[PDB]
């Protein structure tokens, strides 16, 4: 019925206190282990439990990471403890986070299973505030580097959307290599594709262009169970990579056979109804060269936002824009004088 735990709080100093929940129930598995679902007895507020193997030698990479994130856009850890339950002797780790209702993935599949496109006011305001919660863990240093629609949470009444899923993540240090073979399908950076281990943060806005893309198309635009199709895809619509755009990725994959192909207009990818600016955020999204790619924050200032910084501008279920203009000091670093742009005169 009711399980009753000593939980450390995610911020703050570290002093645990006696939390109680029930009505648990598994929202889902992974190579990482499991995600239940439950509700606070204190508050009645629902969180997800991601429960994974504790192991051992050093802290937990996820949790170091999330105590240190705080931000309107990035899944909210509001405890953690550690338990038993399987294994025996092996002790788990628990991430207590706020719970969001639904996903990029599974409203963008409602959309598709009904053959109808997610109206563009929503690609909007889900793609801006994926740039900032990019724009913010960038920011430390920290790249997500696993972007993909299942790990966008969405509440659907306020539309707010928020980056979950730092299981992956990883602080970036230059210089100091990183696993290739992170990142899922479709949403691999090309760089990642061809097993680079030096990539940089820009991987994860490839993988947002990538998400851009299927919101506007109705399916992934780099389609493909194996890279060299992946590839394939990639090429038909930027064209082959050039021996230098090749090197600006390749563990020299220079030399090597790739097919030729001249870059189709971007133009002609989408629906005819599709906004000119929509396709030209994607342009600038999925480049070749890593360092070409839109950063998180400007891409926030790029116009095809523009419609999100009307003082007029509602959802369509009648209710008020969630709070996209709230930016720090922080958030900002990469690049302060956009903020000219990011934050209109309301
Ligand atoms: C599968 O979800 C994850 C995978 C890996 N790591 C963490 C999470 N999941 C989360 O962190 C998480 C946090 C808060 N709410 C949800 N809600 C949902 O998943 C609803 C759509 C059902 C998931």
């Amino acid at each position: 019925k009711v399980t009753t735990v000593v939980a450390t709080p995610g911020q703050g100093p570290d002093r645990p206190q006696e939390v109680s929940y029930t009505d648990t129930k598994v929202i889902g598995n992974g190579s990482f282990g499991v995600v239940y679902q439950a509700k606070l007895c204190d508050s009645g507020e629902l969180v997800a439990i991601k429960k994974v193997l504790q192991d051992k030698r050093f802290k937990n990479r996820e949790l170091q990471i999330m105590r240190k994130l705080d931000h309107c856009n990035i899944v909210r850890l509001r405890y953690f403890f550690y338990s038993s339950g399987e294994k025996k002797d092996e002790v788990y780790l628990n991430l207590v986070l706020d719970y969001v209702p639904e996903t990029v993935y599974r409203v963008a599949r409602h959309y598709s299973r009904a053959k109808q496109t997610l109206p563009v006011i929503y690609v909007k305001l889900y793609m801006y505030q994926l740039f900032r919660s990019l724009a913010y863990i960038h920011s430390f240093g920290i790249c997500h580097r696993d972007i993909k629609p299942q790990n966008l949470l969405l509440d659907p009444d306020t539309a707010v959307l928020k980056l979950c899923d730092f299981g992956s993540a990883k602080q970036l240090v230059r210089g100091e290599p990183n696993v290739s073979y992170i990142c899922s399908r479709y949403y691999r950076a090309p760089e990642l594709i061809f097993g680079a281990t030096d990539y940089t943060s820009s991987i994860d806005v490839w993988s947002a262009g990538c998400v851009l893309a299927e919101l506007l198309l109705g399916q992934p635009i780099f389609p493909g169970d194996s890279g060299v199709d992946q590839l394939v895809e990639i090429i038909k619509v930027l064209g082959t990579p050039t021996r230098e755009q090749i090197r600006e990725m390749n563990p020299n994959y220079t030399e090597f056979k790739f097919p030729q192909i001249k870059a189709h207009p971007w133009t002609k990818v989408f629906r005819p109804r599709t906004p000119p600016e929509a396709i030209a955020l994607c342009s600038r999204l999925l480049e070749y060269t890593p360092t070409a790619r839109l950063t998180p924050l400007e891409a926030c200032a790029h116009s095809f936002f523009d419609e999100l910084r009307d003082p007029n501008v509602k959802l369509p279920n009648g209710r008020d824009t969630p709070a996209l203009f709230n930016f720090t000091t922080q958030e900002l670093s990469s690049n302060p004088p956009l903020a000219t742009i990011l934050i209109p005169p309301h």
